[PDB]
């Protein structure tokens, strides 16, 4: 199924007669605070993929990667536009 179908907003202040598809997105992206959690921890670690093919990833096969402070600036820089978030799965 969809992860996240579309991402986005208007305003955190809706307290107006808005769409169904409201309530949907704020538990989505109520991940999004993790989600530069688990960037910054890709940044660092990486992910166990060979065929990564990702810049925005410390195990870039044949890309680069950040330091662990260039690192901090890099999560939400990536949470934002919504990067390539591989994370190492189980
Ligand atoms: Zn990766």
């Amino acid at each position: 199924g969809s992860h996240m179908e579309k991402l986005h907003q208007c305003y955190w202040k809706s307290g107006e007669p808005q769409s169904d598809d409201i309530e949907a997105s704020r538990m989505k992206r109520a991940a999004a605070k993790h989600l530069i959690e688990r960037y910054y921890h890709q940044l660092t670690e990486g992910c166990g993929n060979e065929a990564c093919t990702n810049e925005f990833c410390a195990s870039c096969p044949t890309f680069l990667r950040m330091d662990n402070n260039a690192a901090a600036i890099k999560a939400l820089e990536l949470y934002k536009i919504n990067a390539k978030l591989c994370d190492p799965h189980p």
